[PDB]
């Protein structure tokens, strides 16, 4: 599913991401923009042989099982393919674990490089939320 910007904001808000671990909604929408371009089916192979999955490009080294990432964990207890669904519940629940792991949203390198410190409220402008 390719979400609209405000469509995704509303779903992330409904699932409790607005100020989860202190991160406003615009931070989450900005991260999804630059991780997946709001496409739930996005996948990207990393140099370490892990893969990132879904709207927030959650990685198979720690967070989900894809059966092809040696020595990895599955701390969200889900198959990585569940992160590609049109329903973002699994991606949000797992994202809550990731942002709780110690480094906040810096876990998403694209958030750190493209969203952190920017006018992230712009990402929810116009939305009826
Ligand atoms: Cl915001
Ligand atoms: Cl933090
Ligand atoms: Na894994």
């Amino acid at each position: 599913k390719v979400f609209g910007r405000c469509e995704l904001a509303a779903a992330m808000k409904r699932h409790g991401l607005d100020n989860y671990r202190g991160y406003s909604l615009g931070n989450w929408v900005c991260a999804a923009k630059f991780e997946s371009n709001f496409n739930t089916q996005a996948t990207n192979r990393n140099t370490d042989g892990s893969t990132d999955y879904g709207i927030l490009q959650i990685n198979s080294r720690w967070w989900c099982n894809d059966g092809r990432t040696p020595g990895s964990r599955n701390l969200c207890n889900i198959p990585c393919s569940a992160l590609l669904s049109s329903d973002i519940t699994a991606s949000v629940n797992c994202a809550k674990k990731i942002v709780s792991d110690g480094n906040g949203m810096n876990a998403w390198v694209a958030w750190r490089n493209r969203c952190k410190g920017t006018d992230v409220q712009a990402w929810i402008r116009g939305c009826r939320l």
